[PDB]
């Protein structure tokens, strides 16, 4: 477990620092602020602090009461990132047929608040014994299943009917990256497989890499704010 722990700590670093690197380019510019500005940045300190809390509690159960603060951090975030991608594609299917910044921070928070207290109330991650990870897969999965079904929606009808098309084409690759790599997520946590742990990995460095990659440098819009900042800076 150690030997595929060293390979775990390249990628989640890797993860982080991409994350990183465009986690307040969303906030430290002010013209890129929007509706996608503000979803695009809350679902990167979620993942942010996803990443940390993994990094930082893969298997120390040695305390039991960090392990718990540990666990109920980590399934509030993941759902919380899966909801906002929830309302990144709601915001694209928005932004197609024609400011609500804290109703967005309500839906991306509250719905996550409201499961795992609720839940609360009836491996440092959850018991993968039956019991209730299945109440927690359930609403990922489903959301996870809406969220195609709003990108699907938006591609069918621009497609049988641009710049949208490119954000859910980047968007519906996401969410897939998301699912290929926090399925071995899951995996490296209950066990250490080297046939898809270490997969998880290069999973979690493609992720970043495409967080990085197409909506922080791909976009035309950051850019061209950086490239300004940097120009009248020096």
């Amino acid at each position: 477990d150690l030997l595929l722990d060293v390979i775990t700590w390249v990628g989640i670093l890797l993860s982080l620092v991409c994350l990183l690197i465009c986690i307040f380019t969303f906030c430290f510019f002010r013209g890129l602020q929007s509706d996608r500005n503000t979803i695009h940045k809350n679902l990167c300190i979620s993942l942010f602090v996803a990443e940390l809390l993994f990094l930082i509690g893969i298997n120390r159960t040695d305390q039991p009461i960090a392990c718990a603060v540990f666990a109920a951090l980590l399934h509030f975030f993941f759902l919380a990132a899966f909801t906002w991608m929830f309302l990144e594609g709601v915001q694209l299917y928005i932004m197609l047929v024609e400011s609500r910044r804290k109703y967005f921070y309500l839906v991306g928070y509250g719905m996550p608040a409201l499961i795992v207290a609720v839940s609360a109330a009836v491996v440092c991650w959850l018991r993968l014994d039956t019991y209730f990870i299945w109440s927690f897969i359930g609403p990922a999965t489903l959301i996870i299943m809406l969220n195609v079904i709003f990108l699907g929606i938006a591609l069918y009808k621009m497609f049988h009917h641009d710049n949208i098309k490119s954000w859910v084409i980047g968007a519906i690759a996401l969410l897939c990256l998301l699912g290929l790599t926090w399925a071995f997520g899951l995996m490296y946590i209950n066990e250490s497989t080297v046939i898809m742990a270490y997969l998880f990995t290069i999973f979690n460095s493609l992720q970043g890499m495409f967080i990085f990659i197409f909506h922080c440098v791909l976009q035309k819009k950051v850019r061209k704010e950086y490239g300004k900042c940097l120009r009248t800076h020096a």
